[PDB]
């Protein structure tokens, strides 16, 4: 469904790709949006699909529009209900971001490390004598949400219906509209919010509870839109980018073998896998006309500013496509970039690594299934199908 080209964008700029459904999917993902990237595509174009929209090819228009939020909003940030904050705001921003802060900043990461580590190890065990998973739902589904529990201190018992409402605001069986989910969420968060705000913990929602918002106390309205980001934000982008990487780890021994031998390098890794295997593609919308590296946009027209391309961006990073733990400089915007940057990055930094290190010390050496053909999905937050694993058990190490 090609929408009818604005008589403002030229002819030559259209290139008609589709960020739900692109060509050759069946190459990579990453690979797949590496399209935009080739010779012959201009740094920004117009695609027909999904409504109309303009595309960022580059790191350096990607990152640009994120640091110019005065023409690039983020008053509608998706192609093509949603309420959570700070998402959508552009002195506000500033107040509510230093709250999340203080809830999945570095020194709570660096506190929450082992329980992370023993979660992870428990997981881990659990699979390890059946020499056999699909990694991604046996391992990375449960993996964030535990996190997230432990994180605003919630009960165990309380899992499977949160996971429930947050796989169906991405994932909808039908059960449930986004709207219904969320609201559901919001009837499962506001009684907790209400309680911490007068009996408080040194969890993530009494901390969220009992903040101030321009010298006054955070409202039942403020408080439920910012947890219901700080969960839904760490889940899928988890789920899918530790998936990645288990898939790459799977196919290339030689990497896996590099870790396994120096795990001092893990963290390295980590890095240059998530700018690899980014994964993330939201946009703005033009708050004026502005001229934009020598292109007329339009007031009210979309962006998409895919976080995933700038690190793909030849221009930024040498071969681009292969993978290596030993870059002098790893060049990416996984995370965002500008005023909205993620701020769970130092906690999802601590579970892929927590991951890498803990798999690799118990389950080594691993393959993809014989047979079987991974399949990606493109979209917001692109992924993983399904990554059926397999080992041998003689080769693992017992807890
Ligand atoms: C590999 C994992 C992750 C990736 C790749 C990722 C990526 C991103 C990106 C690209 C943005 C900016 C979106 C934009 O500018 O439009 C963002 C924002 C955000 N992220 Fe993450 N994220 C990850 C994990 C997490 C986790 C674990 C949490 C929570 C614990 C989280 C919470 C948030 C929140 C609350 C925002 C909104 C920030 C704002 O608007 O001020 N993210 N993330």
């Amino acid at each position: 469904n090609l929408a009818p080209l604005p008589p403002h964008v030229p002819e030559h700029l259209v290139f008609d790709f589709d960020m739900y459904n692109p060509s050759n999917l069946s190459a990579g993902v990453q690979e797949a949006w590496a399209v935009l990237q080739e010779s012959n595509v201009p740094d920004l174009v117009w695609t027909r699909c999904n409504g109309g929209h303009w595309i960022a090819t580059r790191g350096q228009l990607i990152r640009e529009a994120y640091e110019d939020y005065r023409h690039f909003s983020s008053e509608c940030p998706f192609i093509p209900a949603y309420d959570f904050i700070p998402t959508s705001m552009d002195p506000e921003q500033r107040q509510f971001r230093a709250l999340a802060n203080q809830v999945v900043g570095m020194p709570v990461v660096d506190k929450l490390e082992n329980r992370i580590q023993e979660l992870a190890c428990s997981l881990i065990e659990s699979l390890r004598p059946q020499g056999q998973c699909n990694f991604t739902e046996d391992y990375a589904e449960p993996f964030p949400i535990r996190i997230f529990m432990l994180l605003a201190g919630l009960p165990e018992e309380d899992i499977p219906h949160l996971k429930y409402l947050t796989d169906q605001m991405t994932r909808p069986d039908g059960s449930m509209t986004f709207a219904e989910a969320k609201e559901a969420l919001y009837d499962y968060l506001i009684p907790i919010i209400e309680q911490r705000r007068q009996k408080p913990g040194t969890d993530a929602i009494s901390i969220v509870a009992n903040g101030q918002v321009n010298g006054r106390p955070i409202t039942s309205d403020e408080a439920k839109r910012m947890c219901g980001l700080l969960l839904v934000g760490g889940l899928d982008t988890v789920v899918n980018f530790l998936s990645f990487s288990m898939e790459f780890l799977a196919k290339s021994p030689e990497h896996r073998q590099e870790l396994i031998e120096r795990p001092e390098r893990i963290p390295a890794a980590c890095e240059e896998l998530l700018r690899r295997f980014s994964l993330v593609a939201d946009g703005r919308i033009l708050t004026s006309d502005y001229e934009f590296h020598g292109v007329q946009l339009k007031k009210g027209d979309q962006i998409l500013l895919p976080q995933m391309l700038s690190g793909l961006d030849e221009r930024e990073n040498a071969a681009p496509m292969h993978v290596d733990f030993s870059r002098q400089k790893v060049s990416h915007t996984t995370f965002g970039h500008g005023s909205h940057l993620c701020l769970g990055q130092h906690l999802a930094r601590r579970e892929i690594i927590v991951t890498l290190k803990e798999w690799l010390t118990r389950i080594p050496d691993f393959s993809i299934a014989p047979g079987a053909q991974i399949q990606h999905k493109s979209g917001i937050v692109s992924g993983v199908q399904a990554l059926p694993l397999v080992w041998d058990p003689a080769t693992t190490k017992a807890v």
